[PDB]
């Protein structure tokens, strides 16, 4: 059973709150500006100044924790540049095992609800249960910073919220690693790629992490620093995390084209080459692969032929589990 940060005791702290007829409080990662930041989130900083911190029952009448599922849609990167936590968390979502080892189960706004909410992290090398208050970050009644496509949804506010405590504050999250969250989430073994220098048998490589449930994330850096524009002509995000969500096969034109799966944490703004949702290599594969692989929406996840992909992108990292 996981060892508990700082000795907050979740179950405890709970069954107190609400015998005490009160919500949870967390002093260790209080709803005050230290756990926005320092700099850009700091005291007297314009962003800090903007931001109320609003429990999800302040805001709905009927805040969910999980809706249809905890499921990569359910992360919407807000305004921080955490994509690289994000990116890791809807990758975490493909996995269910480690998903609901990351999100236990049985913590609801109904009943037993006391305005505390606990997540289990790779930390310290040990496996650490983190306790959080649910006021979050707010402006003018929504989330600040990740929410949920599903707008009564909280899962993932609420982890995104036991991270920033973790490091310290949101703030600390602004710019970092896929792996370093991959890591967080699992105890297990990261790898990279260089794109450049794929391996030949890369592909396989990933089909068989995708199928065990391994994390995978990709990126592109910027090799000149933004001088090229942060989106590229085809609208891909360089020095941006998305993870890569599956790999597939196609019947192209009576050929076997290789194609990979990847979404943007900002669940918006997607690739528009080849195999991208509205181009025309769909009008020549068999409609039943078509429709079992593609789908029609602005949601941040696309797909790519393999050949592209390792054009385009210049690193991939993979985290292995046991
Ligand atoms: C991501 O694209 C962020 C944007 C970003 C924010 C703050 C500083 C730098 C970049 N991208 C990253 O965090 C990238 C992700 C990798 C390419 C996978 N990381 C990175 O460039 O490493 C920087 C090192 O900083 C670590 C400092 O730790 C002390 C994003 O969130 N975008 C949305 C804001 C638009
Ligand atoms: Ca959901
Ligand atoms: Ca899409």
């Amino acid at each position: 059973n996981a060892i508990k940060y700082l000795g907050q005791d979740y179950e405890n702290l709970r069954a107190r709150c609400l015998q005490n007829g009160v919500l949870f409080q967390d002093d260790a990662f209080p709803p005050v500006s230290h756990s926005l930041g320092f700099k850009e989130l700091g005291p007297n900083s314009s962003k800090t100044y903007g931001i109320k911190w609003k429990r999800p029952t302040e805001l709905l009448s009927n805040p969910q924790f999980i809706v249809d599922g905890a499921t990569r849609t359910d992360i919407c990167q807000g305004a921080l540049g955490d994509c690289w936590l994000l990116a890791a968390i809807a990758s975490l979502t493909l996995n269910e095992t480690i998903l609901h080892r990351v999100v236990p189960y049985g913590q609801s706004f109904q009943e037993g609800y006391a305005g505390i909410f606990h997540f289990q992290l790779w930390q310290f090398g040990e496996w650490v249960d983190v306790v959080v208050d649910d006021l979050l970050p707010t402006k003018d009644g929504k989330l600040v910073f990740v929410h949920s496509a599903q707008g009564n949804e909280f899962w993932s506010a609420l982890l995104e919220k036991a991270y920033a405590k973790v490091n310290g504050s949101y703030e600390a999250l602004s710019g970092g690693c896929t792996s370093e969250a991959f890591e967080d989430f699992t105890g297990g073994v990261t790898e990279w790629y260089d794109l450049q220098k794929a391996p030949s048998d890369l592909y396989q490589i990933i089909l068989k992490a995708l199928e065990r449930g391994s994390l995978l994330g990709c990126s592109i850096n910027i090799s000149d620093i933004r001088d090229l524009e942060a989106i590229t002509f085809k609208n891909l995000v360089r020095g941006h995390a998305y993870s890569v969500t599956d790999a597939k096969q196609v019947t192209y034109q009576g050929q076997r084209v290789n194609l990979i799966r990847m979404r943007n944490p900002w669940g918006e703004v997607e690739w528009k080459g080849p195999w991208s949702d509205n181009s025309y290599e769909w009008n020549k594969v068999d409609p039943y692969e078509r429709e079992q692989l593609r789908v029609k929406m602005e949601d941040g996840e696309f797909w790519m032929s393999f050949r592209d992909f390792i054009r385009e992108f210049t690193k991939l990292e993979i985290c292995n589990l046991t």
